């Protein structure tokens, strides 16, 4: 059973701006997603200090970057805290309203899209490179869910029947046809070294041959 939801209007606006604005420095999407993963890992790590059983769903804290040329996907996997259904449907959109407004105002006053993370809405930069984003997530207190959106004002959420992931988040970027450079090992390595070299969790870049 797939449920379909409308984004908050301000978030639909933001996604349209990200999709429509001419802006060549698209590579910053990766830093933003990796930062989100790091923050999610920090959260579970801290909670585990007071309740060690929170790592019963997995003790490894890491980030994997997985390109797949045949599927034209780049997947950012973390074993962080994960998101609940309420996060996916309501809470993330609600908290993002203020940051989205501030970002759009800053852009009008001379900021650029690479500053998106300063406003707490860097996830949406995925739409610089992806025509569709699928997010598979599992929080200790909730079931495994799949969220998905191709923009256009709506997103879907369903319970995920796929491979159970233990705990964490997988952001699957279905890349646009002209954005396949982000499947290349030398390109991803370049970007991680430039913008994510000090992240406090192991980042493993998977390869293909
Ligand atoms: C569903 O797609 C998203 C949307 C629509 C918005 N932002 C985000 C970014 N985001 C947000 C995370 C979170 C959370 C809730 C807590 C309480 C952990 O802050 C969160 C978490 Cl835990 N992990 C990661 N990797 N990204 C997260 C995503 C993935
Ligand atoms: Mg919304």
């Amino acid at each position: 059973e797939v449920e379909t939801f409308a984004f908050q209007a301000e978030i639909a606006q933001l996604m349209s701006l990200i999709i429509n604005t001419f802006y060549s420095n698209k590579e910053i999407f990766l830093r933003e997603l990796i930062s989100n993963s790091s923050d999610a890992l920090d959260k579970i790590r801290y909670e585990s200090l007071t309740d060690p059983s929170k790592l019963d769903s997995g003790k490894e804290l890491h980030i994997n970057l997985i390109p797949n040329k045949q599927d034209r996907t780049l997947t950012i996997v973390d074993t962080g805290i994960g998101m609940t259904k309420a996060d996916l449907i309501n809470n993330l959109g609600t908290i993002a309203k203020s940051g989205t407004k501030a970002f759009m105002e800053a852009l009008q006053a001379g900021a650029d899209i690479s500053m998106i993370g300063q406003f707490g809405v860097g996830f949406y930069s995925a739409y610089l490179v992806a025509e569709k984003v699928t997010v598979i997530t599992k929080h200790n207190d909730d079931e495994q869910y799949a969220w998905e959106s191709s923009a256009g004002g709506s997103f879907t959420v369903r319970t995920d029947t796929g491979e159970p992931m233990g705990r964490g988040t997988k952001v699957i970027l279905h890349l646009k046809e002209d954005q396949t450079e982000y499947l290349e090992e030398r390109r991803i390595k370049e970007i991680v070294k430039k913008h994510s070299q000090f992240i406090g969790y192991p980042i493993t870049l998977f390869v293909e041959k």
